[PDB]
């Protein structure tokens, strides 16, 4: 009956050396933890402690390869720092960018841990910098490990293989390196919410379309729902949870779910484009929360206003510690979305026939 938290002041060291209003600030997560003891939320929580990913678990999802490389990043020059980056798709790097992202990972590994071992119901972690655009191989979109990714695999690797892990991605973003990593997993169902518009929408890529429904034996475990033609918000994140992640989520029965929570789908981001209450981001969590016996652990991702995401991942944490969820017609692409992507997964999920 307990909802555990971990945030550690020391991820705000990765920073952007050369544009310090890069979005992706350190005091994203500050400001997120100051609202949380604005809100009495914080106390109401048990602290869970950061710590440092090891190396064998980044490789758990990541190759030898670009874990050595992001480590080499901690003694590089400026001139180094950027041109590492600028091997990448939106990626800056400053010293501290390596072991912000392993104490990420680690503070998650954590959470899954205490939830696993029953030490909390479900949690909340304030980290950065985010993880879903990672990818096995390479960084990508201000991420460097996939974090959500990593913890569905740890925690596989202390209960079961086969551990039925449900990762929902709320960030306005299509989580490519996530939907790569689990593509012919059955035991890992992605389902993405995301901003598309015929791919001119960041990571810009196909491989975020409806049709993408997995490969192999894990085929039917790939649900992309994209978006398409301008501002989404509450209604339509309702009834896509409505009609189909809910569905699919009860017919899949996940022992652990994960939300990669990007709060750049929020009212307020520049970035998103979309309009996403808190409440409606309320309404989503105590939705998850019917899952998996309540075993759900919120991931920050992306979101880029202040306000916003302080406001917006405070209110799911309230919903993690049992607070009552606070208090309408489709845009009709939203209504073509939600049917493209209904057809696309009917043959898997009986709930959706
Ligand atoms: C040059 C810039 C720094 C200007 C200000 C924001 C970025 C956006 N370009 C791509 C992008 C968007 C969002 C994410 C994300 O991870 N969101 O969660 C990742 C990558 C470019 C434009
Ligand atoms: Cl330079
Ligand atoms: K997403
Ligand atoms: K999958
Ligand atoms: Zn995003």
């Amino acid at each position: 009956p307990i909802t555990g938290l971990v945030y550690d002041q020391r991820m705000m060291l990765h920073h952007n050396m050369w544009d310090s209003h890069h979005p992706e600030l350190p005091q994203r997560i500050s400001r997120i933890f100051s609202r949380h003891e604005e809100l009495r939320l914080l106390s109401r929580c048990h602290r869970i402690p950061a710590r440092l990913a090891t190396e064998e678990e980044l490789a758990l999802c990541h190759s030898s390869k670009h874990i050595s490389i992001i480590k080499s990043s901690e003694h590089m020059k400026p001139r180094d720092l950027n041109r590492l980056g600028d091997e990448y798709n939106s990626i800056f790097i400053s010293n501290e960018s390596y072991t912000c992202a392993l104490l990420a990972a680690g503070s998650c590994f954590n959470s899954a841990q205490a939830i696993l071992t029953g030490q909390v119901r479900n949690a909340v972690a304030i980290v950065r910098p985010p993880g879903h655009h990672a990818e096995k191989d390479t960084a990508c979109g201000f991420c460097f490990f996939n974090t959500a990714a990593l913890t569905a695999r740890y925690a596989q690797s202390i209960t079961r293989e086969s551990l039925r892990v449900l990762i929902v991605d709320w960030d306005v973003h299509h989580g490519n390196g996530t939907q790569h990593i689990f593509e012919e997993d059955d035991s890992v169902l992605y389902i993405s919410l995301h901003r598309y518009e015929d791919g001119a929408f960041f990571p810009n890529s196909e491989d975020a379309n409806y049709d993408k429904v997995g490969l192999g034996k894990g085929r039917g475990y790939n649900v992309n729902i994209p978006w398409n033609g301008g501002k989404m918000g509450d209604p339509e994140y309702m009834a896509a949870f409505h009609h189909l992640v809910m569905p699919i989520a009860r017919e899949f029965a996940p022992e652990l779910v994960l939300v990669s929570a990007g709060f750049d789908a929020a009212r307020g981001d520049p970035l998103g484009g979309f309009q996403v209450t808190p409440e409606g981001y309320a309404h989503l969590t105590h939705q998850l929360m019917s899952l998996a016996a309540g075993r759900v652990l919120i991931i920050l991702e992306g979101g880029y206003n202040l306000t916003s995401i302080s406001e917006s991942m405070s209110m799911c944490t309230s919903m993690l510690l049992g607070d009552s969820p606070p208090s309408t017609p489709l845009k009709t692409s939203a209504t073509v979305s939600i049917n493209n992507v209904l057809r696309a997964h009917a043959p898997f999920w009986s709930s959706l026939r």
